[PDB]
């Protein structure tokens, strides 16, 4: 019974591919900042909140599925949506939040505090705080710079320490003081470069799929990860200018340790890829995708690995993470990238627990 | 009931943003080819079939909404999905068709003949047949080349006469004999270049939205249609290589008359754009988007035109159409593009009526 003995709050991550409810217990320090944060309940549902029809009945069914069986009810709730809602204009988002408001009113258990769409810059800030909280690097001044990448379905975030730079948009910088230390971060979010959204530009690229994979417009896969990666790079850099925006800031503000969350954790953890110590390199990721998926015969590979719904996309995703990290951000292909094990349930929502007290 | 005296079939265009049921009555000529095709019923619903969750209740609700009030039944039904379903792997699509098949087997007003996702090349063939059926150019050999463009939510098609060519993929060429004439067409569909998918790459481009439009990541619009157009061109050409694929073939097989269907018809017929004779030029489209939407103050313009859900996108759409047609396909900016009025309910489904028999 942790909430009779500690502060508890519920935070919902309403992401593009699904929603995750977390209930956290915590204590606070002499400034009322959260410490000893523990997840006491987790429930994840699909699909994305923004993908459902915005009406009375659909929203009731969704929230009921997300929330009903939660072992404790009478606590404060934060519902924060990310890139799936950001694909919609505010006028269309309002329908969702109007219905969501009404639902929390028909019940007297949950105490809805806020429900809104957060910007990609806020999501990146919470990404950094959540990871660094878990690493225990917040309470003392660090010798080393820790960067975080979050690989989502409709957006990707990157976030790292950088002193205030009045040449760069205020939207891409954040200054916080936490646990008595002053931290300055660069934040950026690329909407359209998440997994789902970017995949929709390459479904008819034979280099991006296993041999003989049936592409939608009737051609056959003929995988080749270096080729697929160059196609993805054109979207990263010719369209979004990822390189031009990010590389000069990392040159001048190098990151010593990189951590990633989001889909890359699942792929790295899957039966198809082999990585030690919950870390990878981009070079090993591209070579493994090239040999274990791109250059395999699809029907054979599909039969060997029956229980993985993302299997058909692994040539593409391997290629895409390499294009993003190496050709986009400029990270060296042999640089270690730590990824958080998916079983740990780490998303940015611990960031909300902390930042609201700051 | 016309179907007691004429052949009737139902064809459903299951597109990315909605499904449209059409019931056609027709007679046949001496070769059993349809003539005198008349739409006797139309019903359109949203959202797209691929956007719903696939289970018994949801598909029943969707199919009931689409079909249940048709004045005529006891007829064959063809359900053909397009790019919305093409975004999904066959394993996910299969769930939708298994539930759809069951729904039809559980009733007796409709005789399902086929329910399947068609390729964008099939969709392009049907786009050309539907338009030329309505122009009455199919019964006699033409001394004018007619090209057809279909602007969808997830793909765009282009299709035009081109003699059979051993160097072009067979998948991009179609030969058919109709009404005693032999017609060879080049077909192409670009998955990811439809309006909805494209627009997801540019939601944070200030050049693509009216002044001060709130972009999702917190920057402000600062519209400029030529600048937006150049951004969209990088998707067209640096990613999809539209120019390299299409321009050489139009150079060798010039089109005399261009017809467009899909979203452009709605935009051009809206209260914000002014065109006569159901035709436009790319030069005028880009000018009108630039001056009438891009360079306006968002809140002022939104207050002036409350009744149009697409208004916020019109700076981006005018620029995207120009990027697609001018920079992608090579069409001269002063060349007339005819658009079928939206009231006419012309989509490619008339092609299905004709094509079966050939
Ligand atoms: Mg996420
Ligand atoms: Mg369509
Ligand atoms: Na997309």
């Amino acid at each position: 019974n942790p909430c009779e003995k500690h502060s508890c709050i519920a935070v919902i991550d309403a992401g593009s591919t699904g929603s995750r409810l977390h209930i956290y217990s915590y204590d606070t320090d002499d400034t009322n900042t959260p410490i000893h944060i523990e997840e006491i309940w987790n429930k994840k549902i699909k699909p994305g909140f923004a993908s459902i029809q915005p009406n009375s009945v659909t929203i009731d069914a969704y929230l009921t599925m997300l929330l009903a069986d939660a072992p404790i009810h009478n606590i404060p709730v934060y519902f924060y949506a990310t890139a799936g809602m950001r694909l919609l204009p505010q006028s269309q988002q309002k329908k969702y939040y109007d219905e969501l408001d009404y639902w929390f009113r028909q019940q007297s258990q949950w105490q809805l505090v806020e429900a809104k769409t957060i910007t990609g810059n806020d999501e990146a800030l919470f990404d950094w705080l959540a990871v660094n909280y878990k690493l225990d690097t917040l309470k003392s001044v660090q010798n080393k710079s820790v960067g975080v990448m979050d690989m989502g379905g409709a957006s990707v975030q990157i976030v790292f320490p950088m002193p205030k730079n009045a040449e760069i948009s205020k939207h891409n910088q954040v200054e916080l003081n936490i646990y008595g230390q002053n931290i300055n971060l660069y934040v950026h979010s690329f909407l359209g470069l998440g997994q789902t959204e970017m995949s929709h530009q390459f479904l008819n690229s034979p280099s991006c799929f296993a041999n003989d994979y049936p592409l939608p417009d009737g051609e056959s896969g003929q995988g080749n990860a270096p080729s697929c990666k160059e196609e993805v790079t054109s979207l990263m850099n010719s369209v979004h200018k990822v390189n031009q925006q990010i590389q000069p800031l990392l040159a001048l503000n190098p990151v010593n340790e990189w951590y990633s969350i989001g889909g890359i954790s699942n792929l790295a953890s899957s039966q198809l890829f082999h990585f030690e110590n919950s870390e990878l390199t981009n070079q090993s990721l591209l070579q493994q995708g090239d040999n274990q998926i791109c250059h395999q015969q699809w029907d054979i590979l599909n039969g060997q690995y029956p229980d993985d719904e993302y299997l058909y996309q692994y040539c593409l995703l391997s290629s895409y993470y390499y294009a993003l990290m190496v050709d986009g951000y400029g990270i060296n292909p042999n640089q270690t990238i730590h990824y958080i094990p998916p079983e740990q349930n780490l998303d940015w929502t611990i960031g909300v627990v902390l930042h609201r007290a700051l």
